[PDB]
C-alpha cells in the first residue's frame, strides 16, 4: 500500500520552493544555493512532472544578455535530459528594493513601467519554454498606511497593467494565460486583491476578461480564516481555476507554505475530493518551504511527502464517494435535491403555487434533520481508513 | 465644539438594532421588546433620517393578513408623524428553525421555494413603503462539514434565486436594486460569499448584473482581517457600493456589532475620508447592538454615540486633506503619479522606451524614500486633533 | 476494526451539550429540551462513563427546595439504573441578566456575594453527588470597553472569590478540586484569564494553589490561534491539568464546539498522543455541540462519533510511538538529547568548558540538519494508516 | 500644543529598531547599515532616554576580543558625549544557523550549552554598561510539527537554564532581572511561553522567581487577539511588569512592528492609562521597524512619531481621568463598588446572609444598567479631543 507519483499526476514545483535556502525575517540562511540543473535532477528522480520558476530564479538579477543565454542553455539541457515540463512561469516584482511600494501600483511611474517591462521579458522566455501559464502574485501591491495609497487609483494602474499585457500576449499570437494569485497581507500590512473572490472581482473589469483566472495558494486563504475549497469551488463555478497553489498553513499567522497535508489536513481532504471530482486538469502545483531546520535530506523529503500525500487524499475521496453507504447519505441529506433547480417551472408558476407559502407546512419542514453529522463521520472514517 | 446630525446627514438605523433584547449564544434577554413605532419616534428625536426593516421585525411570523394590515398601518402613521424615511429593506431568511441548512441554498428544494417566496412578498412591501435598496445576507447559507453542502451547486442554486428576484422586479417594472451583504462565518462555520470581493465576483455572473451591487459590513470583513477601507475602494472602483452597514469589530472572533468609532477606530478614519472624497451619498446605517449590560438609557446614548462618531471623523479626515502641509505630503509619496497612466503612450511606445529598462537606474530609483511615516503621522495628529 | 466505547475509557458529557436545543445568536431552537434522565439513559447505551451539569441544567432556576429534591431524586434514580457517574459540576453564573457584567468580578458588589452563594449552594449538590471536580468558566468576567472594567481591580475580586471558595470547601472537608476554564472572547468582548497560561498564573497568587487546576478546552485556546497540545503540556508540567474539555473548532472565529476529532484533525492527534503518554487519569470530556441542522438521530451520531474519533486517535498515536522506525527517527532528530540536562555538571563546570564556546564549532553544529520532516511524515502515514 | 519628549520621559530603542535595514522573508534590503553610535546621537537629539542591544547588534558575530573591545570603547563614548542610557540588554539567540532548533530548547545538548556560553557573556557586558533588566525573547523555542518537541522536556530545559542563569547573576553579586518576552508565533510554527500568561505561569517554577518577570509587546499579545491593557493589568497584578515593549499591529497576522499609535489606537489609549494610573516607572522601550519604504529620513520621522503618539495619549487619559463628569460617569457604573471587597465580613458572614441568597432582588438587580456605552463615549470624545 503505496503511493508513488508518476510524471501522469502532473506534480510540479518552483524552483524557489526546494530552492529556498531558510533565509527567514528572523535569521541567516541553514542551506546552500541549489543550482536549478541539480534541482531539475532531484525532482524528476522524485517522480514530478515538471518546474516552474521566477525570471530572477533562472536568470540572476542583473546578468548580461550572454549570461542570460547561457543559464538558459544549461536549464533547457536539464529539461531535455529530465522530460521535465515548465507549465508555468513568473516574475519577481518583489524582492529588489526597487519594487518596496509595488510593481504594477507603486506610485512612482517610473517603476510602473519599468515593472511592465521586466514582465514583458519574461513572458517571452516562458512562451520558449512552452509554459502555459503565467502568474503574476503582486505581493508588493499594497500599504502600511491608509494615506499611502488611494486604492481605486492602484485598481487604475493594475487594470491598464494588465490589460497592457492582454494586448502584448494577443499581438505576439501567444498562447499563454495570466493567473493572478491572491495573498491577503505580508510583506505589505494589506494587499491589494487580497482574496480569491477580489481577484474574481477584479478580472471582470478587464478589457479581455477571457485571457485571465486566478491561481490560488491553500495557505493564502487561510490567512484570511476563509474556507479554501469553497474558495476553489467558485472559482470552478467562474470557469477561472486556471493554476493552483498546494501546501498547508496553520491559521491565521505569518504565510508558512508547509508541505501539502501539514496544516489543515480535513481541508485538503476536501479540496482533494473538490478537483478530483470537478476533474480539474491543470497541473498540482507545490508553493512550500522546507522548514529551515531540515539539511538536504529533509528537503527532500519534504517534496516526496508533498505528493504522498496527495495521493493518499485522492484514495480516501475516491472510496469515500464510491462507498453506497456515502451514496445513501447524501441522498439523506438532500444533496440530490440541491443540484435540481429550485423552480424550473418560472417565475409565474412559483407565484401560483400554493404549496411554495400559502399551504407550506412550515413546522413539519423544520423539523427534518439534516443527517449531516452522520455523513461527516462516513468521511473522517474514510479519511482515516477506519471504516467499520 | 459639537456634533449634531440632522435628517441631511442620513443616517438610518435597523429596528433590530435599538431593538435588540440582549440574548446572545449564552444569555437570556436583558431588554423588553420596543415597538417598532417607539423606535421611530426616539430615532427621529436623535437625528436619524430613517430606519431599516427585516419583514419579521415590523410583522410577527405567522401574523395573520389583518394583523399584518395593522402593523404596517401603524408603521406607516409614525413615519409619517415624524418624517423618517425607509431607505432600505431586506429579509428574516435565518431565525425560523425551517432555516437552519439555508433559505435559497437549502438542501430541501421546499424550503428554497418558500424562502423566494417570502422575499418576494417582503419586496412588494418595501416598495410600497418607499425603500430603494433590498439587502440579503444569506447567514444561514454554507456549512459545518465538507460533504454537507456541494459548493457548485449551490451557487447555481444561489445564481437561480437571484435571477428570479431579478425577473420579479423587472416584470413588476419596480424601481429597487439588490444588495448582497457578505460575512464570513456564524452563524455557519463557512458562509458563502464570504467577503466583499466573493460577492462582487458573483454577481458578474448574474442574468442582469446591473440590478445588484454590495452592502458590506464594517465588521464581517474584519472578521476575515480584512482592510475595509481597501474593499469598499474596490467595490466603488466596480460601481456596486449600494448601501453600507456602519458598526464596530475588535478583530477575528463572533460578530461584535460594536457601535460605530468602536472597534478598529483609524480603521473609521480611513473608511470616512474614503465615503466622502468618493462622494457616496447613500444612507449611512448602522447596524450595531447595543451591549447586553445597557438598559434603554445606554441603547439611545449607544445610537447617539453612532452619529457623533461619523461627524468627528468627516471634520477630522476633511481637515486632513485641506491640509496644505498634508498636500505637500502626498505629493511627496507620489500620491499624484499613482493617478497618472502608467503607459498612455500605448504598448510599442513602452516596448521601444529604453529609459523603461534597458537604461533604468534601478538603484537610484530603489534608494528615493516614499515618505510614507510622515504622512500617516499628518494623518495620526488630525485624527487626534494634535496638529503641531 | 472497530473502536466501540466502554465505561472504562471514562468518556463524560455535560448535560448542556446532547442537551443543547440549537438557539444561537441568530435563530430560534430547532430541538425540543431533553430531559436529564433521558439523557442519562441515552448515554450510558452508548458507552459513556458520567455526565456533569451546570446547577441549572438540572434543577430550573427559580425552583423551590421541594421541586429542587425531586429533580435530584430522578436524576439519582437515573444514575442508580444506569452504573453512570457525575465526575465534575459546575455552577451557571452566566445566563441570567443578573450575570449580564460578571458573577465574581461583576461591578456590582450585591450581585458578586450572590454569585458565590449560588456556587456554594451547588458545591454541596455536587459533593452530594460524588463529583471530584468543580469546574469555574468566567464567560462573562470581562468587557466590552476600555473604562468599564478596572482589570487589577477586578483580579482582586476574583482572587478573594476563589479564596472564600477554597475557605468553605476545607471548612466543611470535602474532598473537592477547583478547575478554572479559560476562554479569550464571546460572550464578554474580552474575557479575563484568557488561556491555559493566564489561568495557571492567576492560580499562583490564591491562597492555596495545590487547590485548584485548569479545565482547558480545545476550542477555546484555538479561539486564540494557540497549539492546544503545547498549552496542555504546560498544564502537565505545572502539575495542573485537572479536567479537559475535548471538541474541535475550526480556526479564530466565534466558537463552534464541534464534536471531538472535527476541527484541527492533526491536533486531536498530537492531543490524544500527549495524554495518553503522560498517563492523564481524568474524564475524557466532550464540551460539544451537536449542530442545529440536526435532529434527535444526529445528536446521538454526533456524541458517538466523539468517542470513536478518540479511540481511533489513541490506537493511531499508539502505533505511531511503538514503530521501531519511528523510534530510530526521534532519536536521528535527538529527542533523546532533550530530555538530558543541559549542565549536570553544574554553572563552574560549564563556565570551564571550553568546548561549550571558545572551541565549540558553531559552523558544524549548524549544518546537520533536524530531520523533522521525515519524523513529521511517519506520523502523517500513521495518522492516515498508509504505513508503507 | 505640541509634544516634545525628554530624557526625563524614559523613552528608549533598541538599536535593531532604527537600525533595521529592511530585509523580510520576500525582500533585500533597501537601507544601510547604521553605526550603533551613530544611531546614540540621532536618538539623543530626537528626545531619547537611552538604547537596548541584543550582544550582536553591538559586536559583530565572531568578533575578536580586540574588535569587541573596539566596539564597546567606540560605544561606551557616544553614551558619555550624548548622555544616553542603556537600561536594558538581551541576547541574540536566533539569527545564526545554530539556532535553527532553539537555544535553550534545542534538542542538540551542546547546543544549548553554548546558547548557555553566549548569554553569560552578554549579561557581564550588560552590567558593565548599567543595565538593569535583561531580557530574553526565546524566538526560535518552539516547532513546526507535534513529534519534534516533545514540550515538557522542552519546559524541563527552559527551566534548568533560566536557573542556571539567576544561579550565576546572584553568585557574582548582580543586580540584574530578568525579563521573558513571549510571542506565540513566528518564526517558529508555535513559540513556547507564547502569552504574558504562559510566562507568567512558568516564571512561579523557577528556583527564584523573584529574579523574573515579563517584558510583553503591544504586536505580541495581538499576534494571538488578545486585550494587550488586560495582559499588562495581570502582569502588574503579579507585580512582574518589569519592562515594556511599544509598537502597533493590525490585528492577526505576521509580526507588524508598526511605530507606537498605529494599529490598534484605542488599546494604545488604554494602554498608557494604565501605565500611568499604575505608575509604572521603567523605561517607555520602542520595539519598532521603520516600513522598508522608507528612507533614513522616514526612520528619524517613525521614530519621532513613536514618542509624539505616547505624548499625546498620556494627555488624553490624563484629561479622561480628571474630568469630574467622567468620575460621575465612573461611580454610575460602579466601578468604585467593584474595588470594595466581596465579602470583608468573612465566609460564615455571608453563609448567614439572606440578602445575599434567599432575599436577594435577582429582577431589580438585573434591571439595572451599567451605563458602559456612555463611560465609552465620555473615553472617546477626550481620546479624540471632542469633549462636547
Ligand atoms: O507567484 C509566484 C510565487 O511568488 C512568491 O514566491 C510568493 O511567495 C509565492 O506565494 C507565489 O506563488
Ligand atoms: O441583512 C440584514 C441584517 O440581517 C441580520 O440582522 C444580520 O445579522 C445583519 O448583519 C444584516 O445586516
Ligand atoms: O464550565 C461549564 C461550561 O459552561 C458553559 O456551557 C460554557 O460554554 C462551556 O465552555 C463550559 O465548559
Ligand atoms: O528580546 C529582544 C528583541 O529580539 C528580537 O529583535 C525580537 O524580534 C524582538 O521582539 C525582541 O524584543
Ligand atoms: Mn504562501
Ligand atoms: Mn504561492
Ligand atoms: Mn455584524
Ligand atoms: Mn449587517
Ligand atoms: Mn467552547
Ligand atoms: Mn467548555
Ligand atoms: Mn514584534
Ligand atoms: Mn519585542
Amino acid at each position: 500500500m503505496n503511493y508513488q507519483p508518476t510524471p501522469e499526476d502532473r506534480f510540479t514545483f518552483g524552483l524557489w520552493t526546494v530552492g529556498w535556502q531558510g533565509r527567514d525575517p528572523f535569521g541567516d540562511a541553514t542551506r546552500r544555493a541549489l543550482d536549478p540543473v541539480e534541482s531539475v535532477q532531484r525532482l524528476a528522480e522524485l517522480g514530478a512532472h515538471g518546474v516552474t520558476f521566477h525570471d530572477d530564479d533562472l536568470i540572476p538579477f542583473g546578468s548580461s544578455d550572454s549570461e542570460r543565454e547561457e543559464h538558459v542553455k544549461r536549464f533547457r539541457q536539464a529539461l531535455d535530459d529530465t522530460g521535465m515540463k515548465v507549465p508555468m512561469a513568473t516574475t519577481n516584482l518583489f524582492t529588489h528594493p526597487v519594487f518596496k511600494d509595488g510593481g504594477f501600483t507603486a506610485n512612482d511611474r517610473d517603476v510602473r513601467r519599468y515593472a511592465l517591462r521586466k514582465t514583458i521579458r519574461n513572458i517571452d522566455l516562458a512562451v520558449e519554454l512552452g509554459a502555459e501559464t503565467y502568474v503574476a502574485w503582486g505581493g508588493r501591491e499594497g500599504a502600511e498606511s491608509g494615506g499611502a495609497k488611494d486604492v481605486r487609483d492602484a485598481l487604475d494602474r493594475m487594470k491598464e497593467a494588465f490589460d497592457l499585457l492582454g494586448e502584448y500576449v494577443t499581438s505576439q499570437g501567444y498562447d499563454i494565460r495570466f493567473a493572478i494569485e491572491p495573498k491577503p497581507n505580508e510583506p505589505r500590512g494589506d494587499i491589494l486583491l487580497p482574496t480569491v473572490g477580489h481577484a474574481l472581482a477584479f478580472i471582470e473589469r478587464l478589457e479581455r476578461p477571457e485571457l485571465y483566472g486566478v491561481n490560488p495558494e491553500v495557505g493564502h486563504e487561510q490567512m484570511a480564516g476563509l474556507n479554501f475549497p469553497h474558495g476553489i469551488a467558485q472559482a470552478l463555478w467562474a470557469g477561472k481555476l486556471f493554476h493552483i497553489d498546494l501546501n498547508g498553513q496553520n491559521g491565521i499567522k505569518y504565510d508558512q507554505d508547509l508541505r501539502f497535508g501539514a496544516g489543515d489536513l480535513r481541508a485538503a481532504f476536501w479540496l482533494v475530493d473538490l478537483l478530483e471530482s470537478a476533474g480539474y486538469s491543470g497541473p498540482r502545483h507545490f508553493d512550500f518551504k522546507p522548514p529551515r531546520t531540515e539539511d538536504f535530506d529533509g528537503v527532500w523529503a519534504s517534496a516526496a511527502g508533498c505528493m504522498r500525500n496527495y495521493l493518499i487524499l485522492k484514495e480516501r475521496a475516491a472510496a469515500f464517494r464510491a462507498d453506497p453507504e456515502v451514496q445513501e447519505a447524501l441522498r439523506a441529506s438532500r444533496l440530490d435535491e440541491l443540484a435540481r433547480p429550485t423552480a424550473a417551472d418560472g417565475l409565474q408558476a412559483l407565484l401560483d403555487d400554493r404549496s411554495a407559502f400559502e399551504e407550506f407546512d412550515v413546522d413539519a419542514a423544520a423539523a427534518r434533520g439534516m443527517a449531516f453529522e452522520r455523513l461527516d463521520q462516513l468521511a473522517m472514517d474514510h479519511l482515516l481508513g477506519a471504516r467499520g
